[PDB]
């Protein structure tokens, strides 16, 4: 592989789209690679990690319990609800909803949780409270994935998203147990986790949440590192490319390969 930045550039040339990327040490926040890190990108389903961070904050404050069962109706469901469709009769716990949102990208689960934190405005207020003044949620699932050009709704920047994920996982803003829970949800991703492991060299840790949207929007927020450690946050977004889903996946994987091959920086 070329160096990471050279590969990121190559991916833009090949996609005819914008890539936004940051590689950050999880423990310290050291930024190693940054490319369009201050430009806006649609979050897509990656917002689900911040959503569950807001849920966990409520749990820590005693205003929520992960055990609490929510009993929803079919009229409450949106597109792609693989877990939530199964539990119309018996409901799902708040924690089960988080797991379905993060590990399966269950959209109805994300919307039920969104309501509990005061909707998109409530989540945005949470982000401002942890000092993210850039990331914003404006819409519910599934409309938040629309990715219109020039539209600032439902966007983050690589730098903001990385800093916010670090705050949630490590800053002791969340309780120790809640930090551990958010991490485990990302470790348990079923959408991309097992596939990524299948192509990672032995010894490499992965945890992740992915997203996809219109106009080629694609993204991943991930923890990655050798020696089976979550050494770094890697955030990659793509926007405004006409490329196939397969090609977008391959280009992100190629950036990952360049990181792996040239890890010691
Ligand atoms: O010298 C480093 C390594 O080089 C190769 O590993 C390859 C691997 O065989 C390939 O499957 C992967 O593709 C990249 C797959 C990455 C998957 C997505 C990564 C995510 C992770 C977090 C966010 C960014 C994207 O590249 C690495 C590095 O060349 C060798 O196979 C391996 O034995 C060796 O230890
Ligand atoms: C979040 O990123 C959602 C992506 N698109 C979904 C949506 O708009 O609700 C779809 C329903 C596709 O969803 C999936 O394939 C699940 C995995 C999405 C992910 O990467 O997390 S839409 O039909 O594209």
């Amino acid at each position: 592989s070329p160096q990471p930045l050279e590969q990121i550039k190559l991916s833009e040339s090949q996609l005819s789209g914008r890539v936004g990327m940051i590689e950050m040490d999880l423990a310290s926040g050291r930024t190693l690679t940054a490319w369009r890190a201050d430009e806006r990108f649609p979050m897509m389903s990656t917002f689900k990690v911040v959503l569950c961070g807001a849920v966990l904050a409520r749990v820590d404050a005693g205003d929520e319990q992960l055990e609490r069962k929510i009993h929803y109706r079919q009229q409450d469901l949106v597109d792609y609800s693989p877990v939530s469709e199964k539990h119309l009769a018996d409901g799902m716990t708040v924690g089960e909803l988080c797991a379905a949102a993060i590990t399966m990208s269950d959209n109805s689960a994300a919307n039920l949780l969104l309501a509990t934190v005061g909707g998109p405005a409530g989540l945005t207020a949470f982000l401002r409270q942890i000092g993210d003044n850039v990331t914003r949620l404006d819409r519910w699932e599934t409309e938040l994935n629309e990715a219109l050009p020039g539209d600032a709704r439902d966007t983050t920047t690589p730098a903001s998203m990385a800093a916010t994920l670090r705050k949630l996982l490590t800053s002791q803003r969340l309780s120790a147990r809640s930090q551990r829970q958010l991490l485990q949800w990302m470790v348990d991703d079923r959408v991309a986790g097992p596939l990524i492991r299948s192509v990672l060299p032995a010894g490499w840790f992965i945890a992740d949440r992915t997203g996809a949207g219109e106009r080629g929007a694609r993204g991943i927020v991930a923890l990655l590192g050798p020696n089976n450690k979550a050494e770094r946050i890697v955030v990659i977004y793509l926007r405004d490319t006409p490329a196939s889903m397969a090609e977008r996946n391959q280009q992100i994987a190629g950036i990952g390969a360049a990181l792996i091959e040239h890890w010691q920086r």
